[PDB]
């Protein structure tokens, strides 16, 4: 896409990314556009300087492969770098705090890309930093980029958001993922249908579903609680996004003898055994090109946020 | 360019291994080309003048400012980083220090070292055909945390002689406080020094001997205490205050540090007693001995310091290199 | 200039046995030409925008450190993955590690302890892996910079009196450098110098019967560095076990003037430091030719 421009996303120019409450629909179709013609370029083979000397620092207190990598990948792909701070090397060893760590890593980066296990050390973070920072993960609260990417590979792979009918499954009360997911897709599309399907003990808090009451019913969204993948909602589910523990909850190929043609299995990964093998060599299986597509988002993201 | 990035000609294809290898006109060479390194990289410009160039950190101890600030300024100046993990290495399957130095030394234009052993430094030197910078040796020295404190001391003040300055805390122990002792003596005319440690900990005399003829040369003034005593905070343009290692703590050092514990805090009550215009400076990390309550006061340099470290950092790069 | 060789393009690399000899001296003088350029100051951009990503399951100084260097030294950028900080430890498979990293990288360079690990990756990934050592398998480039490394010290590769000392029967290094010597080259007689019970293995002997018979190189087992290994060797290539068989300044007073002593490394005593400064020593400039190589792999495999 030698023609195509890239117009950076100008809502997001030198913001932090803490929630998915931050984005609006025409944000989230702007970005869709902008990692798609990322995608076009990079495949391509063109080489982008977008983001020549500056950098990316990651601050992961949690552990990550797909998350790091990706957004590692992105800025080296727009021209940028990445200085690898590793925290179990590092002066919090000798007692150093979370604030002064995150002093010290703004002193030198463009942006802090952070992960951490406690909800609120994004907002601790948010305090000190000059920097953008953006959240990869906080605890079991959200996981914005994900939903971002999310919705990029629900758009790519199915060409529509609004109208679809999805099932969130898995753990939904400490999945960071389906939490932003269900803010994004319900703040900002028309979505026909949800299903939330999860053990009681791991449904979908009240802290998310509440302050999307007003929405739900005035956009007449249905959703629907289960315990178990039925054949209501394998029959009817445009997309099966399904999570790891943090049934009759798996998904295998004997399972999806039940799913429509036109519909797509998703997962943020790492999955254990929720998510068969067996499903792989499906065409409906997206949970691979999923991360690919996530590449793409998060270059569209960084040059975003520091054009 | 020539007009506003000139390197230090004096260190082109060196190591860096003590605070006594530089003159006084290198530091402020150092100094001014750090400055413009700031200039440009604030004003947004990229530098590509060590395109091709590789830096490989060996740190065998833990490091958040110094590992990342060598990355960051090597990444600035257009250079490249390879990412050598000592625990990942074939240290585990009995490699030697030398052999491994052999290895990065193989694929690297500089190496950028910090050890416990305070040897070490000088056994990679024997081996290494590149330049070696040492980013700390056991209890010995940190001598770019010395050049980059001096910029921070200059920047912020506007002069380095004439100062009075306070190290505080653990100068036994302290590399960062013995090479920037070394490296103001030598080559600056300091008022005074207050040496605030409790007795165990106090700056050693394999530092202070050596330097007893630039301090009776230059008149400087030598003051041992074991507090922030009025005096010192009233007079003192610099405050450089470190953590206790009391990870190192026969039980002496433990009970002298325990009993000057509060008296060597700078907290804002603390604060109150000190110069108008004077610095708070820490290499950091630090503990409880500097509050988070002095972190707003305009005095507060420690976080300021922390990216002159970068810029000098650029400046010392770019100056073995070019 | 730096003509990639055309049969690298797009290729896993897994096995010495995947080279010609027409191959391997393509790259020998590529990564010859990549040192001249490199040690001249010039500066390669032949691969800019394109991503390495280590996935090293086992420890690795030099592979792991070259093969960086030689992405970056052609204008190439590394994705640094750590095994230990990734999501392995929440029970991702290897599949799915290796699918999880295809998806962002141009080539993988992997290092694994078992042997079949590198195939289980191919059947996943869908940009080259290149193997960094699998398992008691092979260490392909290993191989090829260690090829380079007698070329560029002694001048012929055919002809050669090559005695491989130490743990052979673990030994990947030898493993590969055996295949690539005996299918490729006529060496003139190779000395196995092991105790018996870590002997060159039958699989690995077995498929070079044929060339061994058809050019007739001649092999010897001993169990110690004979006078008569001393003496003949033209390359002494030694190993690490994992008195007889160590090579020291004193046993070095055997040896011939017109000779090389290599290593892979690391070492422990079986290569005494007393021989580090004999110019016959070649093993640490093996390291800086084996960067070179790495280039001249990385480029054309990616061209």
């Amino acid at each position: 896409g030698s023609m195509l421009e890239l117009p950076p996303v100008a809502s997001l120019k030198g913001k932090s990314i803490t929630s998915a409450e931050q984005f609006s629909r025409a944000d989230i179709y702007a970005l869709i556009h902008l990692a798609s013609a990322m995608q076009r370029k990079i495949d391509a083979g063109e080489v982008l300087n977008l983001l020549q000397g500056r950098i990316m620092t990651p601050l992961f207190f949690e552990d990550s492969s797909r998350t790091f990598s990706s957004f590692c990948a992105a800025m080296i792909r727009l021209g940028g770098s990445v200085v690898n701070f590793k925290v179990e090397a590092s002066s919090i060893n000798k007692g150093e705090t979370l604030a002064d760590t995150i002093r010290t890593l703004d002193s030198y980066s463009d942006v802090l890309v952070m992960r951490h296990p406690r909800q609120d050390a994004i907002e601790e973070a948010l305090s000190v930093a000059q920097h953008p920072i953006l959240n990869a993960g906080n605890g079991a609260g959200e996981h914005p980029t994900q939903a971002l990417l999310d919705t990029l590979t629900i758009h790519s792979e199915l060409g529509s958001v609004d109208g679809i009918t999805i099932a969130l499954i898995g753990d939904l009360k400490m999945g960071r993922t389906v939490h932003s997911l269900l803010k994004l897709l319900v703040r900002n599309f028309s979505i026909k249908c949800v299903f939330l399907v999860a053990p009681d003990a791991l449904q979908m808090p009240q802290d998310v579903l509440e302050p999307l009451q007003h929405e739900i019913a005035t956009k007449g969204v249905i959703i629907h609680r289960t315990h178990a993948l039925t054949d209501e909602v394998m029959q009817k589910s445009d997309v099966l996004y399904t999570t790891r523990l943090q049934a009759d909850i798996t998904i295998d190929a004997a399972r999806m003898r039940l799913a429509k043609e036109k519909m797509i299995v998703m997962h943020p990964l790492p999955r254990n055994d929720e998510l068969s093998t067996t499903v792989d060599a499906d065409p409906r299986a997206a949970y691979f090109r999923q991360m690919r597509y996530g590449m793409f988002m998060r270059m569209a993201i960084l040059w975003s946020v520091l054009a």
